[PDB]
């Protein structure tokens, strides 16, 4: 069974490459390393002592995906090329939908092409906008999108059902991820992306470090306990999991919609906190204003997955600070 | 005043071009023909006496698009270019998805690049799905769509809202047309795509002077006075005086949002019988299932429109029937 990877040097696709590649997948990646390293996946061949197909480039790139699917025989695609920071999508609408929305099409299109019929899509809590209920659950409401992000996983859930409802021979695997956080055991693969850190723990890892020099809290007047938001964070190992519980149990037609969470809320402060026990030390913070798009709370109900994918993400906000500390002190500057 | 006007060879489109030229703007095409001829823009031209710029291709095509923009000093867009048959985007959802929101967004990279930030899209009743109240307003919520081709017009919508976010110098119009019908009172310019017409009046015109075999009429057991679909038909040189209308009165930035349409609603049957009443001979129609997509009835408040823009659409389907029917009589093949 081979894997198509897209966005497949990335965060959460490296860890999942691992999971798959440990489990006897073969694995092929897609990436224009706008977010990543190439060198991440020498450390997942490393780590796991298989190899990853590299492919160099946009997966807008008709011709280059027309090569990869050529080239292969592909069973299986999960999709995880994206831009994917909610306040900088406020900012830079335009680029976000031409790569969210267009990556997806052109893979779709080629995907179609090919018979290749099986997606799992990288979609998110931001779906939801501010959540009607809480714990969510896959029958809470989506829509009220707060940013350009979100927005575009919304659209592009809609576009592979609809995808589903012309042709019912698929299999439309929509995951919802909550907040990815942590690091594979060895330390030798990690949240490595260019620039300054967009989300909260790489940040929070480098200030711990001494690579940077103050977590920047965006907003603490949102309803919530202490007042900055609140999050359900999922250690990445048990998200990358989850995706493997898919490919294992999933083996028919149809849309299939899952939140990939713990049930456990904590706090911006409550993470800080979470890393300092894992430090031994204060991590400088600062009350920063709102950043555009986020909204107070969010966090998951996922009965839904423990039952139909025999999958539980039970990892601890301490196991998820420990191995994030743990690949940034043994790599403070990344890859 | 130098307008832009993608899918300019296009129905709405060239009926549009000669009510902005008759007011003395420069006009400027850009089509693929994939549902027009060349030919409707030289019927342009003729009509007014006045030039129309003509450019052949694809909007999704960066670099045409930056030729158009570095070749010409534009100062508003139309932007009629998409795919619009309701039925055919269900069983075609990727064809719709990447004509309709990638060439928006291609056009919206290049007007961001050379700071035209004028835009009036060309938006649809079907954004409403099963409307919510009748008749529609513009207070009416929105969602709900039943088919991709309604669902990409909602998508670009929130595009366009969202480049409006990011740099609120733009003026986004958004105009939801019900349904235009009808053809220039000269009878050589009117409704002429390619292939089978998926509109019902191109349709129903082709079957009156004898270029089809007869009216396929889907469904009857909407929920609606005699079971077929009920629609806001608009006269398609009110719906062109429309545009010149925003062009001549709104000279600021922000969203507007308009309905067009009468506030006269006629079922499949009714519109049937006006042209038979044009024609004076019964035109044979058949009772066929429901076309997949399609909603049982639409018609607009178009009170925004009269007050905002001093604009209100008062042709009568007989008027619009028998303009048909001059045209389609005059023109048997089209161009
Ligand atoms: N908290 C989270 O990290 C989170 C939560 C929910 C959903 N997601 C989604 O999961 C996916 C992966 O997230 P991640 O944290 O691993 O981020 P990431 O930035 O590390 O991974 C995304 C990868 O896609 C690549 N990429 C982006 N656009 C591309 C294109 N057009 N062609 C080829 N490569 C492209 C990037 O270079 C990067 O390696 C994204 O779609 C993201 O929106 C992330
Ligand atoms: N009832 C209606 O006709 C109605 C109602 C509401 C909205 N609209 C919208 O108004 C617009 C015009 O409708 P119309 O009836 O004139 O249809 P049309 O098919 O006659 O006009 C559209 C034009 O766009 C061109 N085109 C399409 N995709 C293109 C691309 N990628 N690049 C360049 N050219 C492209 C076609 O060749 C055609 O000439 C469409 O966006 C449509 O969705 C139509
Ligand atoms: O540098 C940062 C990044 C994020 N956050 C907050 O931490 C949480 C998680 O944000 P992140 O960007 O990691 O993920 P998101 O929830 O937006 O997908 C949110 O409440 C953000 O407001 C923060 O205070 N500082
Ligand atoms: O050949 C046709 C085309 C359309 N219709 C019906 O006529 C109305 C207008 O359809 P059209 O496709 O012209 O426009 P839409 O309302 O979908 O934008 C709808 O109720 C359709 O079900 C029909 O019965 N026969
Ligand atoms: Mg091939
Ligand atoms: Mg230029």
């Amino acid at each position: 069974t081979t894997v198509l990877v897209t966005g497949g040097a990335g965060f959460i696709a490296t860890h999942t490459d691992i999971e798959l590649l440990n489990k006897g997948y073969d694995v092929i990646s897609v990436d224009n390393y706008g977010n990543s390293s190439p060198v991440a996946l020498e450390r997942v061949e490393q780590i796991t002592g298989k190899p990853v197909k590299r492919y160099d480039g946009d997966v807008r790139d008709e011709a280059l995906m027309e090569r990869v699917f050529a080239e292969n025989n592909i069973d299986w695609v999960i999709h995880f090329a994206g831009l994917k920071a909610v306040g900088e999508s406020v900012a830079k609408p335009i680029e976000y939908y031409d790569n969210n929305l267009y990556s997806t099409l052109v893979l779709l299109k080629v995907m179609k092409k090919h018979n290749v019929k099986k997606i799992i899509f990288s979609s998110s809590a931001t779906v939801y906008g501010t959540p009607k209920e809480l714990p969510i659950t896959e029958e809470t409401p989506t829509g009220g999108t707060t940013n350009p992000y979100g927005t575009s996983k919304l659209f592009q859930e809609q576009i592979l059902r609809d995808v589903h409802v012309a042709d019912p021979s698929w299999t439309i695997v929509l995951l919802r991820y909550f907040n990815p956080v942590g690091a594979h055991e060895s330390g030798l693969l990690g949240e490595d992306p260019k620039g300054i850190p967009a989300n909260l723990t790489p940040y929070v890892a480098k200030v711990a470090v001494g690579e940077l020099k103050e977590v920047q809290v965006y907003g603490d007047d949102y309803d919530t306990p202490d007042g900055t938001g609140v999050r359900d964070y999922i250690h990445v190992v048990d998200l990358a999991k989850g995706h493997v519980a898919v490919i294992d149990h999933i083996d028919k037609e149809g849309v299939f919609v899952y939140n990939l969470g713990t049930g456990h809320g904590y706090s911006v402060l409550e993470v800080i906190k979470a890393y300092e026990k894992a430090a031994g030390h204060p991590i400088p913070y600062a009350i920063k204003p709102r950043r555009p798009g986020d909204i107070a709370a969010c966090y998951a109900d996922a009965s839904k997955a423990e039952k139909e994918l025999g999958w539980k993400a039970e990892l601890t906000i301490d196991d998820m600070a420990a191995s994030s500390l743990n690949w940034q002190t043994k790599n403070p500057n990344g890859f």
